């Protein structure tokens, strides 16, 4: 078995490899890649995504999203207050200002200290999932607005044909903007570009052991335990590496840097944070490899977690005795 210790692998793929994305993450699980839950893709030097980023001032986030933090530094939940909408240029002014902006710090790992000691007690502003793209329209390579649909690989797979679309999002971060324990919807891959600015610090576990933190979850998160079988779906939990290493739970961590792609694989818990002013770009995808996954993915039916109008097919299909009770969670 490839990988066995589920170690986060870093890929370096020549221009020629970058050809054929399916084809790439195919030979990434050839090396075990999958088990870790999460790789980095180091682009070829010759790639780029776009020419510059000197023209994005004026796309607007139209609801930023304060991260206000309850609980202790290391076991917190976080929930989202609504601002009022301001431009990219507004934003990143904001994140450089002396109340937002990165603290002087050694390296990474101080920084990483400093994030764990320290998060609670700030409120940082995030412009998360805004429907867009980045990449220029002639990138053929890794293009995230270009990949095959994943409507389209289950009409491959299973013969049937499904409504929906499948789009990418923008982040645009600041320090301490957080993302909290989940995997993707439907247990779906994800794929995530840096585009520019300060780096993402990413924390995963292996999907072999995803229920290990599900159970160290519902002891930490006991009030939310009891009101939903599946309450990771809400994206409010964070509990730190100190803690998940003092309960024995196994994950690895990793900061992604601008320029640099990360793929999280089915049923890959992931949580992170972001170190400064930042854009990344990120969307769903589809293997073969999924189908089995999205079968037995849980689904959040008390109402919370409120999702796309394109998981309503994947549910129907892969999970049609769970898709009243899900649906009644939908409406
Ligand atoms: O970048 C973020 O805030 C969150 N991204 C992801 O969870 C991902 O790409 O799967
Ligand atoms: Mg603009
Ligand atoms: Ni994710
Ligand atoms: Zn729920």
């Amino acid at each position: 078995a490839q990988n066995p210790n589920c170690n986060i692998m870093i890929f370096h793929p020549t221009k020629e490899e970058f050809n054929d994305f399916d084809k790439y993450i195919a030979y990434m699980e050839s090396q075990g890649a999958h088990r870790a839950g999460l790789a980095k893709i180091i682009p070829p030097k010759e790639w780029k995504a776009r020419e510059t980023y000197d023209n994005i001032s004026e796309i607007l986030i139209a609801t930023p999203l304060q991260q206000v933090a309850s609980g202790r530094a290391g076991v917190f939940t976080q929930y989202h207050k609504k601002k009022k909408a301001m431009t990219v240029g507004e934003y990143r002014h904001l994140a450089n200002s002396k109340k937002y902006q990165t603290p002087p710090h050694q390296n990474f790992e101080d920084l990483e200290r400093k994030y764990w000691k320290n998060r609670i007690y700030n409120s940082p502003i995030y412009g998360a999932d805004i429907s867009g793209s980045l990449f220029d329209e002639n990138t053929k390579q890794w293009n995230l607005g270009h990949l095959g649909t994943i409507q389209d690989l289950l009409e491959k797979e299973c013969g049937v044909v499904i409504e929906g679309v499948n789009t990418p999002y923008l982040y645009f971060g600041m320090w301490k903007t957080t993302f909290a324990w989940h995997t993707e919807d439907m247990d779906l891959y994800s794929i995530n570009y840096l585009h520019l600015g300060e780096p993402k610090t990413w924390y995963v576990v292996p999907p072999e052991h995803g229920q290990r933190l599900e159970r160290l979850a519902r002891e930490l998160f006991p009030g939310s335990s009891r009101g939903c079988g599946a309450f990771l779906r809400h994206k409010v939990a964070l509990i730190s590496p100190t803690v998940l290493k003092e309960n024995g739970i196994p994950f690895n961590r990793i900061t992604q840097e601008a320029g640099e792609f990360m793929v999280t694989f089915p049923y890959g818990y992931h949580a992170g944070f972001n170190h400064g002013f930042n854009c990344a770009e990120a969307i769903n995808f589809a293997t073969p490899r999924w189908i089995d996954y999205g079968k037995m993915a849980s689904q959040c039916s008390c109402g919370e977690a409120r999702v796309t109008f394109s998981m309503d097919a994947f549910v129907r299909i892969l999970q049609p005795e769970r898709y009243d009770l899900w649906k009644r969670g939908q409406d």
